[PDB]
């Protein structure tokens, strides 16, 4: 697999180079989403995680549609106060119960390097 560790101060950097291909090679999940909350790379762990078909998940809304129950102020809410404020680094603990076993997870999301987007990066606690 690729050698990244979750958590890593410098991960928006490793993960700029990486294609999808090379994405599916993380031993977590990750997800990229513009700054409307649009899934554009979703990787394989994540599709392990919550048994969503990675291939058919992107492109739909993250928010709305693939995983409503991140809508509230304690996940979405601090999306949006980082894509409103140019700057998003946080990391914290949730529980994924939507269409699925309610599975404890910790979830990073950190601003990208491109432009508008950023990532969001999940594993099991």
């Amino acid at each position: 697999m690729e050698h990244v560790a979750f958590g890593s101060e410098d991960i928006e950097n490793t993960l700029a180079k990486m294609d999808d291909g090379q994405l599916d090679g993380l031993a977590f999940g990750a997800i990229q989403l513009d700054g409307d909350g649009n899934i554009l790379q979703y990787n394989a762990a994540e599709g392990d995680i919550t048994g969503r078909d990675p291939k058919q998940v992107i492109g739909k809304n993250f928010f709305k549609d693939v995983a409503p129950c991140t809508d509230s102020p304690e996940f979405y809410g601090k999306f949006k106060e980082g894509v409103a404020s140019g700057n998003l680094n946080t990391m914290f603990e949730y529980t994924f119960d939507y269409q699925m076993t309610p599975t404890k997870v910790k979830v990073h999301m950190k601003k990208a390097l491109s432009g508008d987007s950023y990532w969001v990066f999940v594993k099991r606690v």
